[PDB]
């Protein structure tokens, strides 16, 4: 978990396609 | 689980598709 | 689960089109 | 579960047209 | 968990397309 | 766990295709 969640369910060679990803403090002091 | 949910249920080779993706504090102190 | 919650049900290779994915505390302190 | 609700079914490769997606507290402390 | 989250269930050799990947203080003080 | 999460699960010999894979201080001062 964390930031964006990119669930894909496939019994398949998929891809996640993730561009111009940018992590801001994706996790905070506490969590 | 977190920021942006991608849920997809599918028996084939799929990709998700994210762009501009900024995570702005996507978690908090307590979670 | 957490921000936008995509759930796409299909027996064929989709595609989740987010753009402009903005997460602002998409998670608060509790959860 | 959580924010935008996308709940789409069908029998093939559809796609979730999300933009200006902006995820402001979508859970709150207690959820 | 961390940043984005890449959640691909498959039973073939898939692989992660990660493109302008920027970790921008993923991990707070806390967590 | 830290920066960019690579979730992948599948019985074959997959590849994380990382491209401009920058980490800024991926790791708080606290963690």
């Amino acid at each position: 978990y964390g930031g964006f969640m990119t669930s894909e369910k496939s019994q398949t060679p998929l891809v996640t396609l993730f561009k111009n990803a940018i992590i801001k403090n994706a996790y905070k002091k506490g969590e």
